[PDB]
Parts: structure tokens; C-alpha cells; sequence
């Protein structure tokens, strides 16, 4: 079950089969082996390429929401890694899966989020959107993405569900980076207006060790190879 | 069943329940109501927000590959709309779901595609990637995305599977735009080297009429509204 690690922020107990499987399957990469500049980039492919792990996530979340009452009415996944988990849950629960994307990616009349100023060190916040009317008054929305880091995207989700006159069931993430204090910051910002927002995570990045490092050991070549160069490595 | 509309290009017969449902659920948008400059932008949300339609797609493709022999070993979905359909099929078939994305989005050692020169009128081609070793020698990969238009992305998929010493089972798309002749062009380019590549589509855009137009009738406001402006339209 989920244990409260901090106010309205829950983590699956590490004895659960799902937590074990995620700990076993997850692979992280350092800067020279990833597309982002963070110490450890958690690769979502290490999860989607794992049939046993993907099904365990689907089974668990589907059982969670089917047992939930009042039951959720919508699943809102974040572009693009949230798209990998949302649909398989929504197809089982038989409720709509809504897409949160930048305006230049979404169709129809849209509603845009209002991110906070970037607190130095750059890292400009993303303005996200959902189609106007995709989520109606009285809807109970489950927000989903792969990794909860600073919480900037989660906040965009909250604002959009709020603006739609709907309520957030909870923000769910496969992995959370508790060091960046997303739940805490979101829970106290703007005079605790989002204090009631529940955050659930299936695994903490603190559970990831060097054993989860996907970096190529003793490698000195480039990170990216063309098709032609790879084709030359084998008979064809 | 699938009917051959042209060499190695199949379309689901329009009497099938799935084809009917897609025809009923699909919504398209003109430029002032979409993020792209094409006459009719097929909104994938009109499908994902439709529980009945999403499940029908999942059921059909899952039954197709379970009855297939030799059975597929991998599903390669295109960033980001291919991510919406691939995982729910892969979780059922119990095979890995690999991600095709730009290098600045993928982790690990990557293999990049080699797109052709843009044939005037601009529209610069995208260099796509998959992690080196995500698909091995002897793999049988199903490529998937929502809309098959010019085929530039599909070709990136073919090149990557080819470079990995694996074979393409088929390129599957929810919707195809037969006017842009993707299957034809891919089938004859480079001395018909991709002539054997099968293309399957669940619906042709020719089946979409004005009844599928999602444009707001007699609307004159902006396409995008902020959260604050929408919040002001209702008591809170
Ligand atoms: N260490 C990380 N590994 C993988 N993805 C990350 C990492 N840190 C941030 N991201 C992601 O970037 C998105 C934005 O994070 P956030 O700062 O919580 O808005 C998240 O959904 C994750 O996909
Ligand atoms: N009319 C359209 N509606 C929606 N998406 C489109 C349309 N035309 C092209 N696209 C997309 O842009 C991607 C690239 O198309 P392609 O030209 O086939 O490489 C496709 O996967 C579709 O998602
Ligand atoms: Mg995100
Ligand atoms: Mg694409």
C-alpha cells in the first residue's frame, strides 16, 4: 500500500511486487549518455520495453481506480511520456484519456496554463494546454506522467483541471525525485491552495542505485550513430 | 478484413465495426482551429477520448497479432501519437514497446535515421532515433503511429529497423491520407528496396466528411484562452 512520506504525498511500500519490479527494470543515464543535463536521467524505455513491468503498472493502477469511489471520470496524461501509461489504464476503466500538450501540438479551442517565473538558473517553464471542454464541470481527473521532478508540469495539470471547473483525484507518477520537493512546493505555494492535492508515486529515485546505471562502461565513441554506420557493423 | 487498395497497402473494409466507429468518432480541424497548416487536421484526442473507439482499436490489433505467425516480437511507436496506441497492444501481447524519438528526447546510445532532401516548399524532414540494441537481430517489429501522411516518419522507422538487422512486420496507422501517396512513394524509392513493406490502415481520410469537422461554427474569438480567462466564465 501507499505510505505517507510527507503531507498528501504517498509512496508505494517497497515490499510490493510492483515496487520491486520497477527497481529491477529501471535504468538511468548520466549526461554523456542522455539528452538532458541532470545527474541521472530515468529512461522510460527501460519500463516500456519490460512487458512484465508494463503490465504490473497497468494492473495495479486499473485495480486502484476500479476500487475507487467516487470513481475517476478522466485520465489526463502529460506529453509525451504520460501518453505511454494513461491509455492502457483508460481503455480498461472505459473513461476518456485527455492530452496535455503545448498549443502548437493540440487541436481545437484550447485553454493554456499560467506557469510561475523561473527561479534563476534559467530552465524556462512550459505553457501547456488541453482542449476547451475536453474535461467538464464535475469531472474527477487523474493526472499522469512518468517522472515527477520539479512539479512544473503537474502544476500546469492542476491549473487546467481547476480552470475547467473539475477536481483532481491525484497526480500519479511512475518515479518521483523527492529531493526536488515538488509535492511540498505545490502544497504551500499561493497560500496552500493546492494543499489538498494528493500525490502518489510508485518508486522513489532514492531506490535507484549504480546497479540501475545504463551507461556504457569504458566507452569513448559518440552518443549517436547514423543508420549507415550501424549497417556497416554487420553483414548485409 | 483488409483490402488491397494498392500494392502492399491495405485498408480495413468500411463495413467493419471498427471502421464505422472511427468514422463516427473522428474529428478534424481547419487551420484557425488547429496547430498545423493542412486543410484538415485529424485530432487524435477525438479517438483517445472515446472509450468505445479506443478499446475497439486495442481489441482488433491485439487479435490480429495474436493470430499472426510468426508473431511480432516488438512494437515501435512514433513520438508522440504512436505512444498512445502501442503500449496497450504491447502490454497484451507481452512484448516490448520501443520509442522512436528525436535524439534530444531519447536516452542511451542511439541510432539516427537518414531522411531524404525536402522536395521544395520547405517542410524540413525529422531525424529520428531509437536506442542502439533496443531491437535486436531477428526481431519482427510492428511500426505504429496515428496518421500516415507523407510517410517521412514511417521511412525513419523502416531505416532504423533495417539498420538494427531486424524486419518490419508492417506499418500500421489509425488514419491514412492516400492522396499524399506514402505507400506508393516508399514502395518505389531507391529501386523498390521497400517494396515488400506492408502498410495497413484502419480508416482513409476520404471517409471523413464535414460531419467530422470539429471547428466551432460562427466563432470569432482567439484559438487559445488562458486559465484565468476561462475561470472568469463561471462562479468560483
Ligand atoms: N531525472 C529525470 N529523468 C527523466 N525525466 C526527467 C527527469 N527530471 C525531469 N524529467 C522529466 O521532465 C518532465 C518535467 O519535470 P517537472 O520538473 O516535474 O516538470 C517530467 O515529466 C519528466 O518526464
Ligand atoms: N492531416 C493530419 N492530421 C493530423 N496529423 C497529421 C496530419 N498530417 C500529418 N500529420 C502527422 O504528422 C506526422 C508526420 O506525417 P508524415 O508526413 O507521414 O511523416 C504523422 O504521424 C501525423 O501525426
Ligand atoms: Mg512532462
Ligand atoms: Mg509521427
Amino acid at each position: 500500500p501507499f505510505k505517507e512520506v510527507s503531507p498528501n504525498s504517498f509512496l508505494l511500500d517497497d515490499s510490493h511486487a510492483l515496487s520491486q519490479l520497477l527497481k529491477k527494470s529501471y535504468r538511468w543515464y548520466s549526461p554523456v549518455f542522455s539528452p538532458r543535463n541532470v545527474p541521472r536521467f530515468a529512461d522510460v524505455s527501460s519500463i516500456t520495453e519490460s512487458p512484465e513491468t508494463l503490465k504490473a503498472i497497468r494492473d495495479f493502477l486499473v485495480q486502484r481506480y476500479r476500487a475507487m469511489s467516487p470513481a475517476p471520470t478522466h485520465i489526463l496524461g502529460f506529453d509525451a511520456r504520460g501518453f505511454l501509461f494513461g491509455p492502457m489504464i483508460a481503455v480498461e476503466l472505459e473513461i476518456p484519456f485527455v492530452l496535455m500538450r503545448k498549443a502548437d501540438k493540440n487541436a481545437g479551442l484550447l485553454i493554456r496554463s499560467e506557469p510561475y517565473e523561473k527561479e534563476y538558473k534559467e530552465a524556462a517553464p512550459e505553457v501547456m494546454t488541453i482542449r476547451y471542454g475536453s474535461i467538464g464541470k464535475g469531472s474527477r481527473v487523474v493526472l499522469i506522467d512518468d517522472v515527477l521532478a520539479t512539479g512544473g508540469t503537474a502544476l500546469s495539470g492542476l491549473q487546467l483541471v481547476e480552470a475547467s471547473d473539475a477536481v483532481v483525484v491525484e497526480m500519479v507518477s511512475i518515479l518521483s525525485i523527492p529531493f526536488l520537493k515538488a509535492a511540498e512546493k505545490i502544497h504551500s505555494t499561493a497560500n496552500s491552495r493546492y494543499k489538498d492535492i494528493k500525490f502518489i508515486s510508485l518508486l522513489s529515485d532514492d531506490a535507484l542505485t549504480e546497479e540501475n546505471c545504463g551507461d556504457s562502461k569504458n566507452y569513448t565513441g559518440p552518443r549517436v550513430l547514423s543508420c549507415g554506420d550501424v549497417l556497416a557493423e554487420h553483414p548485409h
